[PDB]
């Protein structure tokens, strides 16, 4: 529903390369970070937009 927004940033055990956005807590604000492409959760965007569209 959009308690996705505060699940914490996850990686993953994966080494692949996918550039994924999560809404940071801490500073407000949609970031960026390489999620590794295997056991990620909500808080993980494909694009800045749809970050600050879910979360702000
Ligand atoms: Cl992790
Ligand atoms: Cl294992
Ligand atoms: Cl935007």
């Amino acid at each position: 529903e959009a308690s996705i927004c505060s699940e914490p940033k996850k990686v993953g055990r994966c080494k692949g390369y996918f550039p994924r956005f999560y809404f940071d807590s801490e500073t407000g604000k949609c970031t960026p970070f390489i999620y590794g492409g295997c056991g990620g959760n909500g808080n993980n965007f494909e694009t800045l937009h749809q970050c600050r569209a879910i979360c702000r």
